[PDB]
């Protein structure tokens, strides 16, 4: 399947079958987590345009190397991030906003909403759904979640590390985030 609906239909059936049900996996091993996020989600997230975005006029400026390190050190900062994210989950479970046609649309934005029943409030989170031109395959390029954009955010938190250290900085300090254990609550 293909349709952008339908990815996150399976994405998101696929992750909490493997939340729900292999929590002694995750126990035992936290960072099994970010197996799940790398072989669920990741591929479905368009890595380097957020990225690229993320880094803002920094991007521009950088050489096709530094480019290379930092996209690897987002990638694997996506996953551990997304990891510690998924040792969150206590029962959760979704809904996922009804497939619309997608005409000539560019960019379709997805609402799922983490409902935790008997629990905490609903989590909105909104997918920005595009096609790759280069692979041809509708991805995530950025997430609203509960109204803020995880590309706005990220820019706002290293906006000082950017603007002293710029993107050699940047490509550091993911990497370092990247090799933080998960931890279960």
């Amino acid at each position: 399947q293909t349709n952008p609906y339908k990815l996150m239909d399976e994405a998101a059936q696929k992750t909490f079958d493997r939340l729900k049900n292999e929590q002694p996996q995750i126990r035992a091993n936290p960072d099994y987590l970010r197996t799940i996020v790398d072989q669920e989600l990741l591929p479905y997230v368009q890595v380097k345009y957020a990225g690229a975005l993320v880094l803002g006029q920094y991007y521009k400026s950088a050489t096709p190397a530094q480019r290379e390190a930092y996209f690897a050190a987002f990638r694997e900062y996506l996953k551990q991030a997304y990891g510690q994210a998924l040792a969150m989950y206590h029962g959760q479970t979704y809904q996922i906003a009804p497939e619309q046609p997608l005409g000539d649309k560019t960019i379709v934005p997805i609402r799922v909403t983490i409902i935790d029943p008997n629990g905490r409030p609903p989590v909105r989170l909104d997918f920005q759904w595009r096609k790759n031109s280069q692979t041809g395959n509708w991805q995530a390029y950025d997430m609203i979640a509960e109204g803020v954009s995880m590309i706005t955010t990220k820019q706002n938190e290293w906006g000082t590390l950017l603007r002293t250290k710029g993107i050699d900085g940047l490509t550091a300090q993911l990497k370092s985030i990247s090799q933080q254990k998960i931890t279960l609550e």
